[PDB]
């Protein structure tokens, strides 16, 4: 066991091991309670978050274990991956802080944009990684359903990898909007859509001031649904709504990214398909023509087995809290 110090960082009591120095608030709060650090044993930068009222209920206390789960699995170039995880407890009787760390983010892609105009060479590289990201978490049977640019970390060399934080409207798959049943992991493809247009387009694609007026951007641009996705919405009243919200004059979609690689409007175009059934999957997007210059089949893998049984389990806060401490105790730093 490693020596801890004491720190009110914001009036935030920061227990960590030595190791860590120069801990420095980040994120000006909006991140949550994230400290830049100095990993002393590497000499790289790393980000420290403590993770907040994590057993407060059955819902933070689950939630506090579904990360950590999901962190410790991550094993892929394209998705964040867990350097360390801590708590200051030398017992499950104390424990009560959990302190997450990972690579320090230099760039979110929003900030990528606001800093130079993207070619095509960047377009394909990004939209490359994402898709290669996506195809391991898929693979997982993990769905991110919140992938937008602010949740996409860039690197120096235009490297990539996919996290999520906690306007996410812009790049939600309508069928979440709508709060329909069926649900498949292609939710992320319609977002991956969103994203690459607006690197195409330096425009959001859906900016709608609410889901009512996003829903509207969407099937104006997408068509009025068709005769095979009626034919899988149950209740008359959503099928009436969504035929109603569709009564925008309908856009030409090649005509919104005049100027674009046709090959990228071509991958839009299976990206953005209002019936979830016949959008395209992460594997399939690899194999695209978009991604000749970088796609590698035998360079895309798949995840482990991810357990996610827990998932659906009600279970007391001393049971969660208890499976935390189990992958913290457990868990097994990353090779350097
Ligand atoms: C459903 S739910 O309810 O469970 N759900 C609630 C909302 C938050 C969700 N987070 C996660 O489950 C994911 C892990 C799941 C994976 C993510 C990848 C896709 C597949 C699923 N967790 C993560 O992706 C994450 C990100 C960062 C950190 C710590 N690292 C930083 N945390 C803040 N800020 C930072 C840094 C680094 N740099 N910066 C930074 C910020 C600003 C400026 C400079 C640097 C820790 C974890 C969980």
């Amino acid at each position: 066991r490693p020596t801890f110090y004491r720190q009110e960082l914001n009036k935030t009591i920061w227990e960590v091991p030595e190791r860590y120095q120069n801990l420095s608030p980040v994120g000006s709060g909006a991140y949550g309670s994230v400290c830049a650090a100095f990993d002393t044993k590497t000499g790289h930068r790393v980000a420290v978050k403590k993770l907040s009222r994590p057993f407060q209920s059955i819902i933070h206390a689950k939630r506090t274990y579904r990360e950590l789960r999901l962190l410790k699995h991550m094993k892929h170039e394209n998705v964040i991956g867990l350097l360390d995880v801590f708590t200051p407890a030398r017992s499950l009787e104390e424990f009560n802080d959990v302190y997450l760390v990972t690579h320090l983010m230099g760039a979110d892609l929003n900030n990528i944009v606001k800093c130079q105009k993207l070619t095509d060479d960047h377009v394909q590289f990004l939209i490359y990684q994402i898709l290669r990201g996506l195809k391991y978490i898929h693979s997982a049977d993990i769905i991110h359903r919140d992938l937008k640019p602010s949740n996409l970390a860039v690197n120096e060399d235009c490297e990539l990898k996919i996290l999520d934080f906690g306007a996410t409207r812009w790049y939600r798959a309508p069928e979440i909007m709508l709060n329909w049943m069926h649900y498949n992991q292609t939710v992320d493809i319609w977002s991956v859509g969103c994203i690459m247009a607006e690197l195409l387009t330096g425009r959001t694609l859906f900016p709608g001031t609410d889901h009512i007026d996003q829903l509207k951007l969407i099937l104006r641009l997408v068509g009025t649904p068709g005769a095979e996705l009626l034919k899988k919405i149950s209740s008359e009243s959503a099928r009436n709504y969504i035929q109603s919200l569709a009564q925008m004059p309908k856009m030409n979609f090649a005509n919104v990214f005049i100027g674009a690689n046709p090959l990228a409007v071509d991958l839009l175009e299976k990206m953005l398909v209002l019936d979830s059934d016949k959008r395209i999957t992460a594997a399939q997007a690899l194999a695209h023509a978009y991604f000749a210059q970088y796609h590698d089949p035998d360079d895309e893998p798949v995840a482990d087995p991810y357990d996610q049984s827990f998932e659906s389990r009600d279970l007391l806060i001393d049971e969660w809290k208890s499976l935390t401490y189990d992958e913290v105790i457990s868990f097994v730093p990353p090779p350097l």
